[PDB]
């Protein structure tokens, strides 16, 4: 009947005028929609339950306007409801992966300018266990000027203990050993756009790297690989994708995953792609 | 006649106590002088000042309580004076890079603690152009974890220009295409102390090291070399000692180099050893 859309706003998301780019999207989105609810996050779960709400109430259309943290609880409070809003974001974060993948403008007012509401891209999602992540699953991760960050970093791959991981991806099973395992469902994670190239949104695959470290020294060397953007295994990591796997510890240890650069389920986790799972407003690409 | 010591105290650095350590110096030092100025810095050159007043006072000893940038000022204070002070220091700093390479306790209070007068060493000391340098000369440097810090780092050295520098060392003539050049005194430099693993406070030389980069991809290769300990040069840098160097662009540029953490002389520059120059008071290794 009526299109109705949400709008939710994480206020602490942005700088200065992000008040002024809320403004902007309202506006935009009356436009669009016959009726615009817009509701603003306090904390951490909120994005979430306004999606899921909106869900509920077959609303039309979901937009959230924040960093990749509100994304995900939006997506997350839409993933595998029986009916789903279709979906849109206003990047306002520092980083903003999905808008990458998307190819959205990195500026809010000209993300706004450009909303199309013909312009659409089905969006694979990612589910960990009871949860569900939009970018990254990562396992085992947490004077000199330019050359510090390595003498920092370099050197912080020694304070990576490696683990015994067992793999159980899509029925076929390996036990390796190493300090650290990204998965991942689009080409851009933590900002940097070429780390999986192949990957696409909308694929239907989770993306899985692994560094084939044991020392200090395989790690190291795993870097320029990184850098270059993983599209096949090397001599220092390994590169794989899957629709369905486990992912267990050998010698059982209470290690923590990071979902989307959030504290995430402990392992083992069980990891499902949910392909072209929602409909989410995209660029003119 | 009078033994007299002066110490120099940058109240800035340290924590918290820092003011309960200047007061165990203080009557450490009341103990083995037979009187004792206490001074403390406000800004820059203040230690410089005092070191060069106490040499023309003909004090016995100065003392330092202080980061880098105080002990530099000190030597700086001290280098080529007619008559010079013996130097002691209390490393207050987050770094220290000269403490690392005398072997003095990280801790303040064991610093002072473990003050011998009797057990000293010689010490060279750098000359850039008209000033002074006692750890490097640093010419063209300035969600995924452990992994963020190459995706910024390894980056960061794209960021990093080539320069056409000439080297005019110890009468060898060589021209290289580098983003990154290195002379440092001792072994420790940024807080590193196996950078340059052969490097000894009195060797009687610079050490030279440079990166053999033209791409982002050369330099990148260079980074398990560093983290190693440069004691070669490699396919990826090159290594070299003098005594007495000139250091200058082909395709003059303004360029500025950083000294000792601070912005220092723009190129052209010469640097000189000046061996065995003070003499520290030292470690019991
Ligand atoms: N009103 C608010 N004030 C402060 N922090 C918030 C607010 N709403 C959400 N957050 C937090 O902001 C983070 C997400 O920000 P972002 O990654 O920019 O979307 C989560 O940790 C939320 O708990
Ligand atoms: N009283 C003071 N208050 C604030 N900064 C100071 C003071 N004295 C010296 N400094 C600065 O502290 C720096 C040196 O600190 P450090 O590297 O810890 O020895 C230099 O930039 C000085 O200008």
């Amino acid at each position: 009947a009526m299109k109705k859309a949400v709008l939710i706003v994480n206020p602490s998301s942005g700088g200065e005028k992000a008040k002024e780019f809320e403004t902007l999207a309202e506006e935009k989105l009356k436009q669009l929609f016959d009726e615009v609810v817009v509701k603003q996050t306090e904390k951490g779960g909120d994005a979430e339950q306004f999606a899921r709400e909106a869900a509920e109430s077959h609303f039309d259309s979901v937009f959230v306007m924040g960093g990749d943290g509100t994304v995900n609880e939006g997506i997350s409070g839409l993933a595998e409801q029986a009916y789903r809003p279709k979906f849109g974001f206003f990047p306002l974060g520092t980083v903003n992966d999905l808008a990458r993948a998307l190819n959205l403008p990195m500026d809010p007012e000209e993300a706004i300018q450009q909303l199309d509401l013909e312009k659409t891209s089905a969006l694979d999602v990612g589910k960990i266990n009871d949860d569900y992540f939009m970018n990254v699953v990562a396992i085992g991760t947490i004077k000199l000027g330019k050359l510090a960050y390595f003498i920092s970093g370099a050197k912080h791959l020694a304070n990576a203990q490696t683990y015994p991981f067992h793999l159980s991806l899509d029925q076929k099973e390996q036990t390796i050993e190493s300090s650290t395992v990204l998965v991942g469902l689009t080409n851009s994670i933590g900002g940097f756009e070429t780390l999986l190239p192949e990957a696409q949104v909308d694929d239907g695959k989770l993306h899985l790297v692994y560094l084939k470290d044991q020392s200090l020294w395989d790690a190291v060397k795993a870097v320029p690989d990184l850098l270059k953007g993983v599209d096949q295994s090397t001599d220092n990591l390994v590169y794989l994708t899957f629709k369905e796997g486990t992912i267990s510890l050998e010698n059982q240890e209470e290690l923590t995953t990071n979902v989307d650069g959030d504290e995430g389920a402990a392992l083992p986790i069980t990891l499902k792609i949910l392909p072209k799972h929602l409909t989410v407003y995209c660029g003119e690409e």
